[PDB]
């Protein structure tokens, strides 16, 4: 117990760096540095909503590491997990292959210098000569290399350091995004190791400054830059047993029971395909065993032969995170339904106040909007299509609200949120229109599109998952969705014996009534309900007030006859298990953060990259197309630079990346597109400093000059 008590009382990022089994704090102003040689111990404390303390335990090993201080490292954060009452997620990060959650810490960037302990290096704050590579993307990362030509080529850039001048040099090859990550580099290194106290010096090919060569020599003829699949969709979860290794499997298919977690025991989540693999301590599980969660688990990737840096991660009991909580069907977590926050909260939300809805105050805070799902409060201008053949035919005015499975529509809008306003496309593709019109409403919607000049919303909607925005558009009357039929011109045949339908509201209070099957196991106690005799309006228990006017409405344009739930009369049972457990709601957000995603459609091959930490406007490559995947909804920025083939393939791109999510996510999911410099609220409200004006002047060109 050296310094324990010095951490983890506040709120925020600590870092020690094992040096002769002892923990030696790293300083403040050198956080991001991280030697091949040593070992590091990270802990991250989120203030959990009300007033609690989350710990995030991340130790990391460098490449030239010494097995005798991996398990120095190793061995502090079990202690360290001790000493903060096993509540702590513990993770293994191994140079270059650092886990979302620990890269989202640091927005400079990594730096990976050369050293260690062994050869009697420290951390010294007050001459210099040092050379830098930073290659890839989104991730920044500059590896210390050996100083001449001998490591440059064209697709990169890299930095060299004197002291008073740093150096920044880009190759031919290179693209004007990168450059631009590596500026945050040479900024950090000018700013944190100088006192402020330098001169960055940028040049490339053919223009490099006489300082530059005088220690390289002549530039010689340099080469250039080399850098998958959608193969995490299936998981394995196996129980472990005790020195000798017992694994026993649980489930193969990805879409898990929840059931199968027995407190008594300990188990293992199987992605190393995606190289993942999660550790579950029960609760009632050995102390010896708990405290052999790391150790257990470096087995596993032994045993099936996963590479050894796959990723780890150690959870308590209660305090799953929201990618592991994704593998199972429905997480419902047990005394957790009120009080803020659930069992964990991303590191990357933590910092964005939580607005509730208020529809008075929407055409202020982009961040409201982004939230609630709400572009506007639904009143502007609206023009609705119906699709016959192969065009598409204005609907009968006073019909709009109702929409036919049969049918398929097209939806312009027109809405005002703040000070300018813009237009949203809804494609609305019943569940039973036949196959050409549903394909042919998705043309003529990119054709709408097209016409309007290229800047609307297009929001591809499935019957039954329709967003909350969309129930919003007809005032307070209920959006009504007839499973078949047509509102094609006579086409209106005659309607079913005795269908059943189920109004669900939204956070707008506005509702919609979707026509379903008339049985026992579609009854949801969140949602209000409404035979050749009368009608039968059942309002379950979590019925609220929106549901029950939006059910006369309903009843207002075909008579009522009120019964609420439990006391339903002997013919009204006349139609099994339904469902009982809520809805997320407001805490959906806790549940299911924002993610944003990176794309890429290359030879037969869709790759997709998260990219960590807080959401960033800057995040958004101009020549890149994105994923901002909410859980109601996926969005799809689409760069004004992407490549001409990857702008099309904005449908297709989101298609493959919800079919692969392991969560066997809804089929129907609605897909937003939208373009760069258009983003409605709904989207520019999750990147807390959005700047209209960010694209005006390139992102380059801006910190080009802006620090010398």
């Amino acid at each position: 117990h050296p310094e324990f008590l010095k951490a983890g009382k506040e709120p925020g990022l600590q870092i020690w760096r094992v040096e002769k089994f002892d923990l030696v704090p790293v300083p403040t102003n050198l956080y991001g540095d991280f030697f091949t040689g040593d070992a590091y111990v990270i802990l991250k404390t989120v203030q959990l909503r009300n007033g609690n303390l989350q710990y995030d335990l991340h130790y990391w090993l460098g490449n030239e590491c010494s097995q005798d201080e991996s398990g120095a490292a190793a061995i502090f954060t079990v202690q360290l997990d001790d000493y903060l009452n096993g509540r702590a997620v513990q993770h293994r990060e191994v140079q270059g292959f650092e886990s979302a959650t620990f890269l989202g810490y640091f927005k400079s960037g990594l730096k990976y210098k050369k050293g260690g302990v062994a050869s009697g290096f420290k951390h010294v704050v007050p001459v210099v000569q040092r050379l830098f590579q930073v290659k890839r993307r989104r991730v920044v990362r500059a590896t210390e290399v050996p100083v001449s030509w001998e490591s440059f080529n064209n697709g990169d850039c890299f930095i060299l350091d004197l002291g008073n001048n740093i150096h920044q040099w880009c190759g031919s090859n290179s693209n004007r995004y990168e450059r631009l990550k590596a500026t945050q580099v040479s900024k950090g290194i000018r700013d944190n190791e100088r006192s402020g106290r330098a001169r960055v010096h940028v040049s490339e090919e053919g223009t490099e400054p006489e300082a530059m060569l005088q220690v390289l020599g002549p530039k010689p003829a340099l080469p250039a830059g080399t850098e998958d699949a959608a193969n995490r969709k299936l998981a394995k979860l196996y129980k472990v047993s005790n020195g000798t290794m017992s694994v026993s499997l649980v489930a193969d298919e990805n879409p898990f029971a929840q059931g199968a977690l027995k407190s008594e025991d300990c188990f293992i989540l199987d992605h190393g395909k995606d190289g993942k693999i999660f550790v579950w301590k029960g609760k009632q599980a050995n102390t010896e065993e708990r405290k052999a969660a790391l150790k257990t688990a470096s087995d596993f990737i032994t045993k099936m032969d996963y590479p050894k840096q796959t990723q780890v991660s150690v959870l308590p009991e209660g305090g799953e995170t929201p990618l592991f909580k994704q593998f199972f069907k429905n997480w419902r977590d047990p005394d957790q339904t009120d009080g803020l926050g659930l069992s964990y909260l991303s590191s990357h939300i933590a910092n964005v106040e939580r607005v509730p809805f208020d529809a008075a105050t929407l055409h202020t805070s982009t961040a409201m909007a982004a939230q609630h799902g709400m572009d506007d409060d639904g009143t502007g201008q609206k023009q609705i299509w119906r699709i016959e053949g192969s065009n598409k035919v204005p609907v009968d005015p006073a019909t709009y609200g109702q929409f036919y499975g049969g049918d398929s529509y097209i939806i312009l809008y027109n809405y005002r949120h703040g000070g300018r306003q813009g237009q949203i496309i809804y494609n609305w593709q019943g569940a039973q229109s036949t196959q050409d019109e549903v394909a042919a409403s998705a043309i003529l919607t990119a054709q709408l599109d097209e016409e309007l000049g290229g800047t609307p919303v297009q929001s591809r909607v499935v019957q039954g998952k329709e967003p909350a925005h969309l129930m919003s558009l007809f005032g307070g009357k209920p959006m009504i969705i007839y499973k078949g039929g047509t509102s094609r011109e006579g086409g209106q045949t005659a309607p079913a014996s005795t269908r059943l339908f189920q109004v669900r509201a939204n956070s707008a209070g506005a509702t919609r009534a979707v026509e379903v099957l008339p049985k026992a196991g579609a009854l949801n106690s969140n949602d209000a309900f409404v035979t050749p005799s009368a009608a039968y309006l059942w309002v379950g228990t979590g019925a609220s007030e929106a549901e029950k006017t939006g059910a006369q409405e309903l009843l207002r344009v075909l008579q009522p006859v009120q019964v609420a739930e439990g006391s339903e009369p002997d013919g009204f049972w006349e139609a099994a298990a339904y469902r009982t457990s809520p809805r997320l709601k407001d805490k959906k957000m806790d549940a299911h953060p924002p993610r944003l995603f990176a794309c890429s459609n290359k030879i037969g091959r869709f790759v997709i990259e998260e990219v960590p930490g807080e959401l960033m406007q800057e995040d958004l490559a101009t020549d890149d197309v994105m994923l901002l995947d909410t859980w109601d909804q996926v969005f799809v920025w689409v760069g004004k630079d992407s490549q001409e083939e990857e702008k099309t393939e904005a449908l297709t791109s989101a298609k493959r990346y919800i079919e692969t999510d392991p969560a066997n996510r809804d089929r129907r999911t609605p897909i937003t597109v939208v373009k760069q410099g258009f983003e409605p609220p709904s989207f520019v409200g999750w990147f807390l400093g959005w700047d209209d004006d960010y694209w005006s002047v390139d992102p380059l060109d801006r910190a080009m000059a802006e620090l010398a």
